[PDB]
């Protein structure tokens, strides 16, 4: 039950790490096996360690200690570490900022941590990122989460958000994928230095390899 999403996430992590898909597969599967987590979560851990600038062992150690410290899930600890690595701050500072933003926007801590990460990814203030994202939310009728993903995809593509949404909706129409999946395909192709068709072709080959 290896999904196209899972294959696309692997391709993305191969690009982030600057290694082959074969190497990223192996590295992700070793870590999934070692920790008994999902493939998606193993890919997320590889991404967090890249962002932290630590080894994977070290990132896992930090995440497990932070789970116990705050009583949160592994996923939440990883998101806190990620938001802190993107901010260049301590986890305590990251969570402090998330809590202030949580109260301001009336969103969850997890949503606030994602916003902080996204603003850092865009090189903008949070206020700017939230303004842009909320414009999209209202204009397109997408979630705040979806709007943030659109901002990030557009940046990877080197285009406006209008361009990114135009392409994503074409992929939805043509291939019957969700907007989320269309955005992921777009992002992966940009990260790999390929066309959308070639990214999807690769993903399918990889999905099968792991069948």
């Amino acid at each position: 039950g290896v999904s196209l999403e899972q294959a696309l996430l692997i391709l993305s992590v191969a690009a982030l790490l600057g290694t082959t898909v074969e190497e990223a597969v192996k590295r992700a599967l070793w870590l999934k096996t070692k920790l008994g987590v999902s493939l998606e979560q193993a890919a997320f851990i590889l991404s967090v360690a890249a962002y932290l600038g630590t080894t994977v062992e070290e990132a896992v150690k930090r995440a497990l200690k932070l789970k116990t410290k705050l009583g949160v899930s592994l996923e939440q600890a990883l998101l806190i570490l990620f938001a802190a690595a993107a901010l260049g701050t301590t986890v305590e500072e990251a969570v402090k900022r998330a809590l202030k933003l949580k109260t301001k926007l009336g969103v969850s801590l997890e949503q606030a941590l994602l916003i902080l990460w996204t603003a850092a990814e865009l090189g903008t203030t949070v206020e700017e990122a939230v303004k842009r994202a909320l414009k999209l939310k209202t204009k397109l009728g997408v979630s705040l989460e979806q709007a943030q993903a659109i901002l990030v995809v557009a940046a990877e593509l080197g285009t406006t958000v209008e361009e990114a949404v135009y392409r994503a909706l074409k992929l939805k129409t043509k291939l019957g994928v969700s907007l989320e999946q269309a955005l992921l395909i777009l992002e992966v192709a940009a990260k790999l230095g390929t066309t959308v068709e070639e990214a999807v072709k690769r993903a399918l080959k990889l999905k099968t390899k792991l069948g």
